[PDB]
C-alpha cells in the first residue's frame, strides 16, 4: 500500500518502502489537504550561529509532540506510552522497524544510550540539563525490551510529556547509539585516534563535534551524522557558506492517509544572509517560501510586507507570540554596585522606575503602536491568569514616582540634576542590551529620558550577543532587557517569576545559580524568592495537576508581591508569511521557542500546489 517519491525510485540500492518505514508509521493527517510530491522550500537564515532555524524548520522529532493548539501533547516517537498512578514510571512504546537516516535499526538502545550515555554522564554534562530532572533528580532509564524503554523519577513528574515535545527535551532520540559510540570512552577503546583526527582533546568536545548537543552548530555541518529527521543536511551548515540544503529522508517513518511516505518537498535551501535588510527585501520580493522567524518581532517590517503581498506572491500570517512580554526590563538584585543594591532590593523603588516610565510613549515610537502596555504575567484566556502580575503599574505617574524615591532617601540632586544617595554618587543603573535588537534598544533610549524626568540616570550598553550573554552570567549589569516568558507558556518558561534558569533569570543568575546547585554555589536568594524555589520544588513533583495549579499560583501571587522585573509592551502580532503555493501551513499556530515554530505546523506534510 505505502507509496514514495519519484525522486527515490531512481536510488537502486534503497530498499522498498515497505521495508524502510516501520511496521506501522506514524499517519500524518495534513492540516488542510492531502499534498504531492516535490520542489525545494526556499528559506533563510541570519548569519552563521542561526542554526536553531533549521531546527525550527524541520522541526524536532522527539518522543512527543504538540497539538495544533499548543494545549496538550501527544505520542510522536513514541507509538504510545503509560505513566503509573503516582506518576513516577513512563513506559514509552517505539515503532518496530523504524530505521535512522542510513537504514540502521531506531530500537530503545539509542534512547538508553542517549540517556545513560550522554545526557546523564556527568563528563559530558556537569549539570544534568534540566529538561530530564523534577526538582534537580535525575531519572533512572532504562531498556525493558528492543522496542520499549522505561524512565523511573524519584518523584511524581507530570509535566514530562510536555518537556519531551520541546526542543530542549529532544535529547532522547538525538543519538544513534552504532555511530556515537564510536566517539565514547565507554565504548570505543581507542578513542584517542579520533581526537587526532578532528581539532579536540577530551571525550566531551569529540562528541559535541561528532554528535551535537539541541543548539550546537556542529549539528547541522555534517551529513555523516545519522538522524531521523525528515530532511538531512546535504551542503552543510558552516562558519561561512552562502547556503545550506537539506534532502528528504528515505528512511523517514511518517506516512500521510493515502500512504505516501513524507516528507512532500524534495529539498529545503536556507540562504545565509548577514543583514537584515536584505532579507527584509528578499521576502518582500516573494524568494522565500517560507519565513516565520526573522522578520516577525521587527514590526518596521510589517507595512512592507503587507503591501508586496501580491507582487510577491506571499501572504502575510500572524502568530501570537508565547511571551508575556516583548521587552521587559529585569533587575539584578545582586547588582555589585552596593550603593544601588540597597535601593533595588527595595519593592517601592522598583515601583517608582514602574511608575516613570511611559508605556504608551514606548508604544508609540519602538513598536509602531501595535503592542500594548503589559508587566510580566500570563495573558486573560491562561488559566495561570493573574491580574496584579499583568497590570500593576502600568500609567505612568511621575508625580508618584518622585515622591516614592524622596521618601527613600534620594534627595539630594547632583549638579546635573539627577538625584544621589545620601551618602554616595549619582543614582546610576547601567541597561545590558543586544544591539541588533533595534526596539529593545530604542525602547531602552525611550526609558532613559522618560526616568531623567525622576533624577534616575540610565546607561546603555548594547553589545553583540555573545558579550550580552557573558555580562549576564558574569553578574556584571544592573537591568537587563529582554523577553518575559508567560504569556502563553508560563509553566514551560517559569523564569521571569522563579530564579530557576542559569542564563536568563536576571532577577539574579547568582540567585538561579544557587537553586540549580543546592545551595553550594551562587548567591543565597531573600526569604520571598527562597520560598517561591522550594514551591517549584513542590509544584514539579506535585502528584496531582490540583496540587500543582495552587502550588503554581502561590508562585505567580508571591511574583507580583515582589514586583521584581519590569514590562515594557506585551509582543506585537508576530508577522510571518508563506508563499501562496505553499500548501498546509497552519496560519493560526502562535509563536514560540518551547514549539519550535514555525515546525510545529509539521513542514513534513507541506506542499507546492
Amino acid at each position: 500500500a505505502f507509496t514514495q517519491a519519484p525522486m527515490l525510485e531512481q536510488n537502486k540500492q534503497l530498499p522498498p518502502v515497505d521495508q524502510r518505514l516501520p511496521e506501522k508509521p506514524l499517519v500524518i493527517k495534513p492540516i488542510a489537504s492531502n499534498g504531492v510530491y516535490g520542489g525545494t522550500l526556499r528559506t533563510v537564515m541570519r548569519g552563521n550561529a542561526d542554526g536553531n532555524g533549521i531546527l525550527r524548520t524541520i522541526g524536532p522529532q522527539g518522543l512527543t509532540h504538540w497539538t495544533q493548539d499548543i494545549q496538550t501533547v501527544e505520542p510522536y516517537v513514541a507509538e504510545s506510552y503509560t505513566v503509573s498512578p503516582d506518576a513516577m514510571e513512563y513506559t514509552f512504546k517505539l515503532r518496530k522497524g523504524m530505521k535512522w537516516s542510513d537504514g540502521t535499526p531506531f530500537t530503545a538502545d539509542d534512547i538508553v544510550f542517549a540517556m545513560n550515555d550522554v545526557v546523564l554522564n556527568k563528563e559530558m554534562f556537569p549539570q544534568t540539563p534540566s529538561a530530564y530532572l523534577v526538582g534537580g533528580k535525575a531519572p533512572k532509564v532504562s531498556k525493558v525490551d528492543d522496542y520499549t524503554v522505561k524512565f523511573e523519577f524519584p518523584a511524581a513528574n507530570l509535566s514530562f510529556p510536555e518537556t519531551l515535545a520541546t526542543p530542549l527535551g529532544q535529547h532522547p532520540t538525538l543519538y544513534q547509539k552504532k555511530y556515537c559510540s564510536q566517539f565514547h570512552p565507554a565504548y570505543n577503546k581507542n578513542v584517542q585516534a579520533e581526537f587526532t583526527k578532528a581539532n579536540v582533546k577530551d571525550w566531551p568536545s569529540l562528541m559535541r563535534a561528532k554528535c551535537s548537543d539541541i543548539e550546537l552548530p556542529s549539528r547541522w555541518s555534517s551529513t555523516e551524522r545519522p538522524s531521523i529527521d525528515p530532511w538531512l543536511i546535504k551542503e552543510p551548515y558552516g562558519g561561512a557558506v552562502t547556503r545550506v540544503v537539506m534532502e528528504r529522508n528515505p528512511f523517514y517513518w511518517q506516512v500521510d492517509p493515502t500512504g505516501k511516505q513524507l516528507p512532500y518537498v524534495d529539498r529545503i535551501q536556507y540562504a545565509v544572509v548577514s543583514d537584515l535588510q536584505a532579507i527584509i527585501l528578499a521576502a518582500t520580493n516573494g524568494q522565500y517560501d517560507i519565513e516565520a522567524r526573522l522578520l516577525g518581532s521587527d514590526v518596521t517590517s510589517r507595512p512592507l510586507m503587507l503591501k508586496n503581498q501580491q507582487k510577491g506572491g506571499y501572504k502575510v500570517f500572524g502568530q501570537t507570540s508565547a511571551n508575556a512580554n516583548a521587552a521587559g526590563l529585569w533587575l539584578n538584585q545582586t547588582t555589585k554596585n552596593e550603593k544601588l543594591r540597597k535601593y533595588m532590593t527595595q519593592h517601592d523603588f522598583r515601583q517608582a522606575l514602574s511608575l516613570a516610565m511611559d508605556r504608551d510613549e514606548i508604544n508609540k515610537v519602538a513598536w509602531l503602536g501595535q503592542a500594548a502596555p503589559w508587566q510580566s504575567g500570563p495573558f486573560k484566556e491562561s488559566k495561570w491568569y493573574n491580574e496584579k502580575l499583568a497590570t500593576q503599574y502600568l500609567k505612568l505617574d511621575l508625580a508618584q514616582a518622585n515622591q516614592i524615591l524622596d521618601r527613600l532617601g534620594l534627595t539630594k540632586r547632583d549638579s546635573d540634576g539627577y538625584r544621589t544617595y545620601p551618602d554616595g554618587g549619582r543614582v546610576s543603573l547601567d541597561a545590558i542590551v543586544m544591539i541588533d535588537r533595534q526596539a529593545m534598544v530604542q525602547t531602552l533610549e525611550l526609558i532613559r529620558r522618560q526616568w531623567q524626568k525622576a533624577g534616575v540616570e540610565l546607561v546603555i550598553k548594547g553589545s553583540e550577543r555573545s558579550l550580552f550573554y557573558n555580562r549576564a552570567t558574569a553578574n556584571d549589569y544592573d537591568i537587563s532587557i529582554d523577553v518575559f516568558p508567560g504569556g502563553l507558556d508560563a509553566t514551560l518558561n517559569p523564569r521571569a517569576y522563579v530564579a530557576v534558569h542559569p542564563l536568563e533569570s536576571r532577577m539574579s543568575l547568582e540567585w538561579a545559580k544557587w537553586y540549580l546547585s543546592g545551595g553550594k554555589q551562587g548567591i543565597e536568594p531573600n526569604e520571598s524568592m527562597k520560598k517561591r524555589m522550594a514551591l517549584y520544588d513542590q509544584f514539579v513533583a506535585a502528584k496531582t495537576q490540583s496540587q500543582a495549579l495552587s502550588l503554581f499560583k502561590q508562585i505567580l501571587q508571591i511574583s507580583a508581591d515582589e514586583f521584581e522585573v519590569i514590562g515594557t509592551v506585551r509582543p506585537a502580532v508576530i508577522s510571518s508569511l508563506h508563499s501562496l503555493k505553499l500548501q498546509n501551513v497552519n496560519e493560526k499556530m502562535p509563536f514560540g521557542w518551547p514549539y519550535a515554530t514555525p515546525s510545529l505546523s509539521l513542514p513534513q506534510q507541506w506542499y507546492f500546489s
